[PDB]
């Protein structure tokens, strides 16, 4: 479906891209956006799939328009009942950020770590005397709902409803809108926040219903869609992303037996990971007509400004195809640019580094099951369906 090209928009810089169904997705999703970065590309293209918007194609742009948000609004940030904070939003913003890195920053981070390897160690130990897994299902879905859990001093027994309603939210079955799912995520939270506003703890949802904003205190409302967005923003992400570096350690044993010989190179390898496999895609709003590098952009147009190509980006890093963990400067936007920059960066190197480490130790020698072709799907979060692997249960490490 390819909307009606706009007066404003000239034909040599269209390019029908899909982001929810890219061609040849079959070669591999950043394969496929990479296509967007031929020498036959423009730096700014126009598609008309998916009501039709712009695409900046290259780190240079997508960096500058991320900075540049008196043009580029986040009120209307996805392609093509949504009111998580701070996302939508572009002084307020600093504040809510403050409150946010103040239950996912580096302290917090640091004084989380070890629970976050006892519970890498207990579900990989539970996978591992039976020789093979789907590890999208069987690992990452289960991992980083239960660190939001930890985080949020919420009980274990909540899982299974509170993932449900996440779940529909990204993936619906079809029993819950997006707006029924959200509502039920609220019902949830709401007596959460209204018990420890009174009598607090230090989990996080005690220190956001104790915030200020503007010198008041925080509201209901505002607690409750940044306590969302807190669970949402580390769901997706982190359960995709482990599934893409896992795929690739399991079809390319040299990389993974360096990583196996060197164990202090996993942070590094952590990184040039999270520029190789980059996963997210977001946009922006024009708030006003804006010559942008050249080309006529419109108030009200949509722009996607995909994160996940920065680093994919040639010129912001040589051969950018290939994985080196001894990059000298892994350039990437992973965890996006400007002010709404992932608060979650932190938790989420963590939780990556715990879990390469923590595998790398108990299972060090794996592969795809025999015969499987290991599909992506592409979207706003780009991801993988299922990730098969296989390994001799001998040949592993015991609690
Ligand atoms: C590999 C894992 C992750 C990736 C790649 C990722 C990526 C991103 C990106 C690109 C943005 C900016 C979006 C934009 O500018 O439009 C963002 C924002 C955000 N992330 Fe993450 N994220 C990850 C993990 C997490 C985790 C674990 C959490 C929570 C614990 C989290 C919470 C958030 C929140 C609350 C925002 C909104 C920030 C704002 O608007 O001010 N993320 N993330």
């Amino acid at each position: 479906n390819l909307a009606p090209l706009p007066p404003h928009v000239p034909e040599h810089l269209v390019f029908d891209f899909d982001m929810y169904n890219p061609s040849n997705l079959s070669a591999g999703v950043q394969e496929a956006w990479a296509v967007l970065q031929e020498s036959n590309v423009p730096d700014l293209v126009w598609t008309r799939c998916n009501g039709g918007h712009w695409i900046a194609t290259r780190g240079q742009l997508i960096r500058e328009a991320y900075e540049d948000y008196r043009h580029f609004s986040s009120e209307c940030p996805f392609i093509p009942a949504y009111d998580f904070i701070p996302t939508s939003m572009d002084p307020e913003q600093r504040q809510f950020r403050a409150l946010a890195n103040q239950v996912v920053g580096m302290p917090v981070v640091d004084k989380l770590e070890n629970r976050i390897q006892e519970l890498a160690c207990s579900l990989i130990e539970s996978l591992r005397p039976q020789g093979q897994c789907n590890f999208t299902e069987d690992y990452a879905e289960p991992f980083p709902i239960r660190i939001f859990m930890l985080l949020a001093g919420l009980p274990e027994e909540d899982i299974p409803h509170l993932k449900y309603l996440t779940d529909q939210m990204t993936r619906p079955d079809g029993s819950m809108t997006f707006a029924e799912a959200k509502e039920a995520l609220y019902d949830y939270l709401i007596p959460i926040i209204e018990q420890r506003r009174q009598k607090p703890g230090t989990d996080a949802i005690s220190i956001v219903a104790n915030g200020q904003v503007n010198g008041r205190p925080i509201t209901s409302d505002e607690a409750k869609r940044m306590c969302g967005l807190l669970l949402v923003g580390g769901l997706d992400t982190v359960v995709n992303f482990l599934s893409f570096s896992m795929e690739f350690l399991a079809k390319s044993p040299e990389h993974r037996q360096e990583l196996i010989e060197r164990p202090e190179r996993i942070p590094a390898a952590c990184e040039e990971l999270l520029r190789r496999f980059s996963l997210v895609a977001d946009g922006r709003i024009l708030t006003s007509d804006y010559e942008f590098h050249g080309v006529q952009l419109k108030k009200g147009d949509q722009i996607l400004l995909p994160q996940m190509l920065s680093g994919l980006d040639e010129r912001e890093n040589a051969a950018p195809m290939h994985v080196d963990f001894s990059r000298q400067k892994v350039s990437h936007t992973t965890f996006g640019h400007g002010s709404h920059l992932c608060l979650g960066q932190h938790l989420a190197r963590r939780e990556i580094i715990v879990t390469l480490k923590e595998w790398l130790t108990r299972i060090p020698d794996f592969s795809i099951a025999p015969g499987a072709q290991i599909q992506h799907k592409s979207g706003i979060v780009s991801g993988v369906q299922a990730l098969p692997l296989v390994w001799d249960p001998a040949t592993t490490k015991a609690v």
